[PDB]
């Protein structure tokens, strides 16, 4: 079969709508998420029109093989979606209403700069390619767009699911392409990380500062403190970066871990300095420890104040 | 083909039933589990009635392609289930009895607040969408609901598998939808975790208390004890939280590990205090150790008493 | 097509047989294994009989779509098997011999109580559901049961592949079901674990005992020994249990690791005691070390004797 | 159907083109990447010519099963691509223009010698096998080659996507084969590794040098420093090499880690030497530390200068 | 359709040949590898002969459904291969030449005794089952066997790809089976492991020997050295064995790691002995250190000489 003829020289618009049923498997490392939703299309094929009075039927349903149906494709997807046609109902005037349920693995990049205080805008791009008989354009039926109430992305807050009404039509390989942009905005729930990374870092800084209260003569103890806290800092750094894709930039968590490492390494340099001035000039070492015991936790407290105040 | 005509203006009810055959792959992190069971439907299509005398057959079986069959779908599923039709038998009055065997990956959220002493209610949602010719409603055939005796969840105890008789009918994209809620209740077997996390934590607290009995002059020894116990606590915490999804709340295990970390870090602060009072005021330090050796294991024992008494 | 008519009122028996061709991917954690074997069925459909003299052919082969074939299904399998029909040959009397080659992921629970000295009985459950025209029963053709010589389960010794002749017939959803039990018995090869887990534990106990021979005055050294051996014990314990499913009970390896941890922690308590009696009553501490140096390795040797003697 | 007849004795050329739509899952360890793009073919089958006036259509489109289509296969692919035919348009002269959208897992080796400062040229090899009736040759339609602007490799910069016009024709199993070479050039974004590995190594070298400023009499402290830095170096080496395939050569990161290990182990040998000359010849040890404190960081700075200057 | 009739009473031989196109994903742990190659068959079905003069065609091509084709199966494969028929050309005398392109996951056991200096012989087993009308036997057409030059196993050197000409015929379930053995011999590239495991082990032995040059009075330092090197050895052992399947035997790497562990633990026993003889009989301890400093690195050098000389 072939596309319906134009009543003049006008483009055929397909009213689209997506209703999210299930939303799962948001992969930060793969920058993909799995979706299972309704796809609804609606166009006008006057060849299928009929008299509502002579025909005692009010709708009349067809099978996908019976009538022409537009080839609608997703762009930012890994494999072609798995779709099951739910219903096809033509109107007495020829208005075809098509409804399927599909599942797909969507590939949408994420911006981890404000991670884990980041919000994302996942994109689902519909697209249709014009035929030689007629140009096809996509539209948005807001009545057919939405998401179920029990849709959940564990670890995220789902903000909204909308669509950009004005489609992007463009030339591609000598044919017209019409693209729609469905947008799922979310905001990450950072609490999980506060006890996953932020607490080990803060407690490691505190543990490193405890060394300033040990006697300056007991070198091995303070050495254990400093060294173990520095290595612990490095381990937390790598471990934390192992959850993200190979992004080139640095996240907010990256900055917090970096400042913590600065404090711990500062405690190391301090321990080395004091140990260097212990035999000769014991007054200097005593002053260094005495001042550090007040400055370190103070600067650290101010830092946490500015940080959590900023990212919350 | 199209749905059977209403004998007046009455909804077509489809009597459903699920019989769990196999139950496996309950993923705590993905909050999904794989199910393999029987799906049984039963309705009345008077068009299929027949004379039991003229027709020498008492039942008569059809092929799925021959007669109208309702489109029954699962909601909380990742992909459309894989089903093999087992049998289709019509009654002389037109009562179609349909039986298939399906396997599906069900997506059901979990509540880890009482983890690992938690009980869960896995949900399997049936749903059918009404056609324009007639509304379809779902029902539950208690005779067709159940589960095999050899159904096992390697880490769980299976409590029961029932279904909510009253379906949830609602409007979706201008059509009526009927949803049924099958519930599989389970309770986790916590023993695995007692030796996976709880024992390492308790033994780390005890090991941390062993430092109080070492001579106050041998500083490096007590330093090794305290530091290693604190780092061990941090590692056990992270490792333990790595088994769950990025939930925002805290589990019971989270509380136990948190209190253990409180005891260990308290032992650290104690070591720092005593080391600070060792040269000047040795009597004070001696009092500190003497009291700690009795308070720490006592408060810890009381805590374990309240905790294990509460969560069991 | 429909099932062959009963020559009176007798059940139709299908002679079954499985020939293991390939056996791989035995997953201890998933309690599943992958199989690839021959499935052979044989029944009597007198409608297919023919004259061996008038018909110059001795066998005559059909296509699956041509004749009725019983719907045979596996029970303890995750998805429907992937089968390729190999041959279908009818006899002059109507004896259909059907042969396919299938691969399936079988789900069979394991008993890790004697792990890693455990033996298992993997189960493959065949089943057939009776039709309304005739009851179908399963049988076992010992001539068609077996396994290839080059079948290997890396890390296991394959003992036998047999079948329980008497099938389990029972009522299910108002129809008769016939179940057969094929059993693949295997015994694990424990050597891999002796150098994977048992050696690290034994060597850790020895290393812990080495501290008793260090001078009682060098406290930090003995502290390092004891602490590192205890942490090593915990790490080996958790690491070892990470290979099994979340079973509630304890394995033999669990017992060995537990006794090792008891010896190491006992060495810790000993170090604390001696360090506590070093200044006052040095004779007591000296006696403690002197006795431990002989008692610890002796009790440990006896333990290994009873253990390896028992589980070997 | 069979290939179109040659208008004389000429090979049939198929004008090919790939338009990258999606590019993802570039696996360094598997040396594979997943691609999703348009494949466009174009040939001349005069048997399909038609009158544009008698036939009221100006192009008129067919189904894949209707007309002869050349068997085009990818070479460096793991499984046969999953393709959905988008359009087939014939011209009045018989010019078939074919368009599909495919996804495939391409297998292209990588050169990690300059890793992570490496650039790669991923290859996609098309091929067609000539039939006995006519030889088939592949060509490149530059109008049909390109890639979408929103194509992204989460860890790479995409340089260009071109194709080698002149195909490689050769004999294979007594038939002619024509191969085309599409090339996607990329350059890795190394920043991720600077904070993933390079910083831990640099900070570990610095931390190892901090030991030279500790008193020569406090042996245990310097021991802790040296040992922990050496073990940290080894762990970072192994961990770093765990990201690449089992390549036989050494990467640039391998060289950086190797020099760092040389500096750290050199600090170990230095500590051993000084500790050996501390009691006898204290002036010598003092000279050793005094010189090392200036030589080590200087040679390290020069090394970093030459290295980062070279690889950037 | 049915097999071609025998011109007398002779077996039908099918000339087979495999041409490796792609070879990848050699999994040492799973003992499987993925292959993608050409499969070429050639037999004689006299029913298809034709006159080359009356028929104006020189070859004439058929569809798989048109003519009888032998059921060729792989044995040591996990799932049935995915094959796409490339060409079918019959000769005027009836010689059918069949060509497909397949991909399959081959399962072949490996011998890790000489690992990582091991060479393997991967097996691909063809097999055909004789029908009741005629016995079928497999043969090898050397013209159709080979492999592309750009075939690579990222961690191996590919030696050759040949086939055993004489097939293995045997009885199976009352029918004749013919099996062919294609052999791909390879030799592992061990360099990756020299810097992955061998270097950490050697440097850890050296690090353990460094303790002999430290003063006998600084007990804690030597304790740190010995303990850390022993634990490092154990970790390298387990980590190394984690790359192989649960084999019961020991590899060459296993032996090297074992000897290294013997040297390190010997250094531990030495430190304990000297520490035991430090106060009383200091001359004995001094002699122990003096001799060890020369014997240990010498015995280690001799060992490395014999080892690397043997396995290379
Ligand atoms: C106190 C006065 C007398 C001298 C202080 C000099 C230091 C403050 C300088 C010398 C080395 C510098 C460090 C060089 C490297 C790093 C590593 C970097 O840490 C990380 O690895 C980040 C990890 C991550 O982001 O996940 C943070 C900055 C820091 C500590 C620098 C902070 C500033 C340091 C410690
Ligand atoms: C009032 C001045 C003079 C003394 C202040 C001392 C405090 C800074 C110390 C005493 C008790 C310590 C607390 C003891 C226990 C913990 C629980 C710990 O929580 C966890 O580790 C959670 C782990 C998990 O969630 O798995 C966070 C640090 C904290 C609050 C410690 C932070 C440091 C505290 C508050
Ligand atoms: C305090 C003095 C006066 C008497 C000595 C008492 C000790 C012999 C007790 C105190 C704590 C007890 C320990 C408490 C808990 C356990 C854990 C238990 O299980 C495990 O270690 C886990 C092993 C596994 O499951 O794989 C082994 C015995 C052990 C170490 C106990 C051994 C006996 C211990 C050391
Ligand atoms: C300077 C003179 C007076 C005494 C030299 C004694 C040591 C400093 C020498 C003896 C053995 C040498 C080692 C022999 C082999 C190597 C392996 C080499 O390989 C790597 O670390 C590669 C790391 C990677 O591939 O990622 C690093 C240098 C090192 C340790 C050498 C460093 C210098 C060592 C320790
Ligand atoms: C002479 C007696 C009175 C006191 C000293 C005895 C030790 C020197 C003996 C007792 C146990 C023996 C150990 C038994 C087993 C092994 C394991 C072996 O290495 C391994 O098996 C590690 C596993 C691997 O290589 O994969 C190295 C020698 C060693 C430590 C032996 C070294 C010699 C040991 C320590
Ligand atoms: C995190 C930082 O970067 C700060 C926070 C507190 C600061 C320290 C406070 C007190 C002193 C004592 C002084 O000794 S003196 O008698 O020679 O003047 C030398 C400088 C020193 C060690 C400061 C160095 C910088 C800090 C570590
Ligand atoms: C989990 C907790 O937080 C508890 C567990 C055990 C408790 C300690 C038991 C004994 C003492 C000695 C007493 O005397 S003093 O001369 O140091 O002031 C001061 C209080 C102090 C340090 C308790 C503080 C609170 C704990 C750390
Ligand atoms: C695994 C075990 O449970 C055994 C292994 C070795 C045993 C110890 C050997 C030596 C002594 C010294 C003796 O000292 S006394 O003068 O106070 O009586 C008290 C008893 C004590 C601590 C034994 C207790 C039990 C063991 C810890
Ligand atoms: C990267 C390297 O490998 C260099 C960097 C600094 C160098 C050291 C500087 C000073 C001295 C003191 C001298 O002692 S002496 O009084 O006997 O001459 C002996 C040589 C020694 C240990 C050098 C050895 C080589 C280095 C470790
Ligand atoms: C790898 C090994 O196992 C060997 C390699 C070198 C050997 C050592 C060489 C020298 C001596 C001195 C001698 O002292 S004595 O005055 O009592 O005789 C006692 C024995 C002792 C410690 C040897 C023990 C065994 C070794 C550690
Ligand atoms: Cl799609
Ligand atoms: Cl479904
Ligand atoms: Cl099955
Ligand atoms: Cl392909
Ligand atoms: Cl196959």
């Amino acid at each position: 079969v072939s596309p319906p003829p134009p009543i003049a020289d006008e483009p055929l618009t397909v009213n689209t709508g997506i209703y999210l049923i299930e939303c799962y498997s948001l992969d930060d490392k793969a920058e993909t998420f799995k979706v299972n939703a309704f796809l609804s299309l609606s166009w006008k094929d006057r060849r299928l029109a009929f008299d509502p009075v002579r025909s005692g039927v009010r709708v009349k349903t067809y099978e996908p093989e019976a009538i022409w149906i537009p080839e609608i494709r997703f762009v930012n997807v890994e494999n072609a979606r798995d779709a099951d046609v739910v219903d096809i109902s033509v109107s007495p005037d020829g208005t075809v209403q098509y409804l399927e349920r599909f599942s797909a693995r969507v590939l949408s990049p994420l911006d981890f700069r404000r991670y884990p205080f980041d919000s994302q805008t996942l994109h689902i791009y519909l697209i249709v390619r014009s035929v030689d008989t007629r140009n096809i354009v996509l539209a948005v039926d807001l009545e057919k767009v939405g998401k179920n109430d029990d849709v959940f992305l564990t670890g995220w807050d789902i903000e909204s699911f909308t669509a950009v009404v004005k489609p992007a039509n463009f030339a591609l390989e000598d044919r017209l392409e019409s693209k729609l942009d469905y947008q799922l905005r979310i905001s990450r729930q950072y609490g999980y990380f506060v006890i996953q990374t932020y607490l080990p870092c803060i407690m490691t800084v505190i543990l490193s500062q405890v060394s300033f209260w040990l006697n300056r003569e007991s070198v091995p103890a303070r050495t254990v403190f400093v060294v173990t806290t520095v290595l612990t800092m490095t381990t937390l750094s790598i471990s934390a970066r192992n959850s993200l894709p190979k992004v080139a930039y640095a996240t907010a968590m990256d900055w917090f871990i970096a400042v913590c490492y600065a404090f711990v390494f500062s405690a190391l340099i301090e321990f080395a300095t004091v140990n260097y001035f212990t035999k000769s000039q014991p007054a200097r070492a005593a002053k260094i420890d005495r001042l550090s015991r007040i400055a370190f936790p103070l600067l650290f407290g101010i830092f946490n104040l500015v940080y959590w105040a900023t990212y919350l």
